[PDB]
């Protein structure tokens, strides 16, 4: 039968897609549909049988699992840095191009505008040369040498084809966590999902 | 200066991504902000300085253009394929895994469910093996050989590395349209972009 899984935008289709393909292949008789929403869908209003988010659940009713814990680097393309060179530092960002998510952004994705505000005042924010609401969209303008993007390891891989760049600045690090309803603990359904994600995340050695 | 761009997910991931490269090489001194939304943000409340849409928008008070056709087809990865055999009419697609985007979609996101709708009536849909409300994920899930997909050519691309399938039916087509409000008409900025996307949706032959 079906599981209803909800995450972010970001998550769903950076890392989730690709785990679901291996989910799929272990239990062909369920179904999955994955929700993709940066508004946190309520999970007990049961519009998903369970979410990954990327903070710590704060409803007391929903079983938790901490997954793995998120890093946020800056990246640019070789195309990038053959034209333009590479900065050395947070100062040097001044003299580049910096893509950003732009406003508005939830307030549980943390650092997605961390290039306009690292070494800056709130109201003296760098410039970004372009801003995409979307993960994928921002890494996808760093390949294409558009400018530095600052991005989470679980948007670009393993094998990313971008530089990361040492800026000399370390962005905070996030957890995040498999969530579920207590209505859902016994179904089979779930219990694999749940075992076959936390089983994911712990191999997840970026 | 900065140009605010509003369009829906899918076609600002799978294709106005790529050309906004194209047009920050030309116009270096501009920036750009992406707005990616299923929910059509209103472009006269100044939420963005123009929008790409999927429908013609019927606001009397916005210029429009129309862009290009787009064309829904049906596709498999060779990895699919190679394991499940090609489907040769709809019917067929009863022993098939099937790639939908489900529920809640948004109302001008047309046939996105179409392989559940296909030769069935309402109340007696195929249950799809994956479901994920991301055009751009289902290509993924597509590509990686988890089922048959449903999907728009600016999704595909030229050179998808899926088979387009042959089910003797057809897919509605639908009209994109570039829209601002009148007050923008006059500035540069968005002339240059106007003129630039008209441009290359009309060199757009998929």
């Amino acid at each position: 039968g079906k599981l209803r899984v909800t995450t972010t935008v970001g998550l769903g289709q950076g890392w989730l897609t690709d785990k679901v393909q291996e989910f799929l292949q272990l239990y062909p008789e369920m179904s999955i549909q994955l929700i993709l929403d940066n508004e946190e869908l309520d999970v007990n209003m049961r519009h998903a049988d369970c979410a990954i988010r990327l903070r710590q659940p704060q409803q007391s009713d929903l079983i938790q699992r901490k997954l793995f814990t998120v890093h946020m680097h800056v990246y640019a393309a070789p195309s990038y840095i053959n034209r333009h060179g590479e900065p050395q530092s947070v100062e040097d960002l001044d003299n580049h191009r910096i893509i950003s998510f732009g406003e508005p952004a939830p307030n549980y994705l943390l650092d997605v505008n961390w290039l306009e505000n690292a070494g800056r005042s709130s109201d003296n924010t760098r410039i970004p040369h372009l801003q995409i609401n979307s993960q994928t969209s921002i890494k996808r303008a760093c390949l294409l040498g558009i400018g530095i993007a600052c991005l989470p390891d679980y948007i670009v891989g393993r094998d990313p084809g971008l530089i990361q760049l040492s800026l000399a600045a370390d962005i905070p690090s996030f957890d995040t966590y498999f969530c579920y309803p207590d209505e859902m603990k016994n179904a089979a359904k779930l219990k694999a999902f749940r075992d076959f994600i936390v089983a994911k995340a712990r191999n997840w050695n970026f």
